[PDB]
């Protein structure tokens, strides 16, 4: 869509690039929500209304072909973005899925590079990315996340897309969801927008859970029928790793009693571990509190593999089908060293409660306890924090 005339103001972020001798140093970075999130509007004389809801093509009226959309639908910068729950202090970024006057920004951020014209893109494999949080305010049916996409680093601007990546374009994920643009360009067919995607966290204060998902295409690849679907080009489900899902039930919880005490802040370490000859072939979490290391659990499970990481084996024995025909983790890799751009977003789930997260396998909240009308019973207004974004060699950022 077409840039307004309205002033987009990104949150500044500071964040680090580790090594062993050098410690962490610090980076300006620039935080930009989703283009599709941005106030989207019709050109002059064409009266009120946007230009498509999330699930569907654009309508036909303003946008019969993608170069009509261009010119037809204007969407704004955003001049205050605390008006999207979306704020910094230094090293922090406070994503408030719900406002005190009731709005339910439920926000999605990208980290931009010093420019605000590209995304800053992350390569990771044989390297490790850390970051503290504050999950205190996450109850059951919330997601809080922090991954990585395989976004075009521009945005993919374009003729049609003058906006870019300082607008946010291009987002997608394992889900080849259908939006009405897709690198900002009119969507007219309705296809699907699929990538790659990794991951990192994707947590609430009682389950944390982490997952590689993989596709058979790079990039950005618009699906259509049968591609879309659970036996397309993406790995929906992904290859999880949640404590509760391998049978360790006290690792990770509200108070003492866990190894990982979501009461209070703590540090997420994620490595991206490589074989002799450069391919990805584990990826490790483990946590840091109270200036303490907490290793891995290990799995606990009969007819699990015993790992306290995620590999292929692993992968495999619990039914990670797609993640494993799909590429597998040499093929997750491989998204991770061409780059990805990092994603941090706050949600719910009407349909589905978000029981695959933290309920029966993957966690102690009941039925029914995760519907968003529960929640805002629970905790009125759920938010996350993340804090000292840094990556860099093993080692190097705890
Ligand atoms: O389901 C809609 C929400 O999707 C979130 O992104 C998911 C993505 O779809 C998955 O494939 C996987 O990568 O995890 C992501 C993070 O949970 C998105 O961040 C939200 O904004 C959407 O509401
Ligand atoms: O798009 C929603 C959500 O799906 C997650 O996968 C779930 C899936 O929704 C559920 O139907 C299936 O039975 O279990 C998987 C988990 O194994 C996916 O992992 C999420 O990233 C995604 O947000
Ligand atoms: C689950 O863990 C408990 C505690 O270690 C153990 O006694 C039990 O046998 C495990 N169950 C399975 C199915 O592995």
């Amino acid at each position: 869509q077409k840039p307004g005339e309205t002033k987009e103001v990104h949150p500044q972020l500071t964040t680090f690039r580790c090594t062993k001798r050098g410690g962490c140093k610090p980076a300006t970075n620039f935080i930009v929500l989703d283009s599709l999130s941005h106030p989207i509007h019709r050109a002059e004389g064409l009266g009120p209304g946007g230009c498509g809801d999330w699930g569907n093509p654009p309508p036909k009226d303003v946008c019969p072909d993608v170069e009509s959309c261009a010119k037809n639908c204007i969407m704004e910068g955003i001049p205050d973005y605390s008006q999207y729950g979306v704020t910094t202090n230094g090293t922090s970024l406070r994503l408030q899925h719900i406002l005190p006057d009731g709005r339910v920004p439920s926000p999605r951020v990208y980290l931009l590079d010093k420019t605000k014209r590209r995304y800053e893109m992350l390569h990771l494999t044989g390297f490790e990315f850390t970051f503290d949080v504050d999950a205190t305010k996450l109850p059951c049916g919330m997601n809080s996340a922090l991954y990585l996409s395989e976004m075009h680093p521009t945005g993919a601007k374009s003729k049609y897309n003058p906006g870019g990546a300082y607008y946010g374009t291009g987002y997608c994920d394992a889900q080849c969801f259908v939006t009405p643009f897709i690198n900002g360009l009119g969507n007219i067919e309705g296809k699907g927008s699929c990538c790659n995607s990794m991951d990192i966290w994707e947590a609430n204060s009682r389950a944390s859970h982490v997952a590689p998902h993989t596709c058979n295409k790079k990039g950005l690849y618009l699906c259509e029928g049968e591609e879309c679907a659970f036996e397309g080009v993406c790995d929906k489900n992904g290859c999880g790793w949640n404590n509760y899902r391998v049978n360790v039930t006290d690792y990770y919880g509200r108070g003492e009693e866990f190894k990982v005490n979501t009461l209070k802040p703590f540090t997420v370490v994620t490595q991206f571990l490589a074989n002799r000859r450069g391919k990805l072939e584990k990826i490790h979490r483990f946590y840091v509190q109270d200036g303490k290391v907490i290793e891995s659990f290990y799995t606990n499970k009969e007819g699990v593999p015993y790992t306290n990481m995620i590999d292929d084996e692993f992968c495999e024995a619990t039914g990670s089908r797609k993640y494993m025909e799909l590429g597998a983790t040499q093929g997750m890799g491989e998204a991770l060293t061409r780059g990805m751009v990092l994603a941090m977003s706050i949600w719910w789930d009407q349909g589905g409660n978000m029981e695959w997260l933290d309920h029966g396998e993957a966690g102690p909240c009941a039925k029914g306890e995760g519907a968003p009308s529960n929640i805002v019973q629970v905790e009125p207004f759920p938010e996350v924090t993340y804090t000292n974004l840094r990556w860099g060699e093993i080692g190097s950022t705890y």
